């Protein structure tokens, strides 16, 4: 059925903030057919344990992409 064909902006079946599989640093906001992703300060990583933020080292950063350094959020 193919609920989204967003591409990476809806990686989700529904909204709301979800573990990014790719980035490292920007994590995935499902919104519709639209996934914003949300860098944490300091180049934090995402916690989809807690959807908040912290350190690469204690948020477990498993994304496809580590070098999240490759654009602006």
């Amino acid at each position: 059925y193919l609920a989204f064909r967003c591409g990476r902006y809806s990686p989700c079946l529904d909204d709301g903030p979800n573990v990014n599989l790719y980035s490292c640093c920007s994590f995935y906001n499902c919104h519709k057919c639209l996934a914003r992703l949300e860098n944490c300060p300091k180049g934090l990583h995402y916690n989809a344990y807690l959807k908040v933020c912290d350190w690469p080292s204690k948020a477990g950063c498993t994304s496809v992409n580590k070098e999240c350094h490759l654009w602006k959020t």
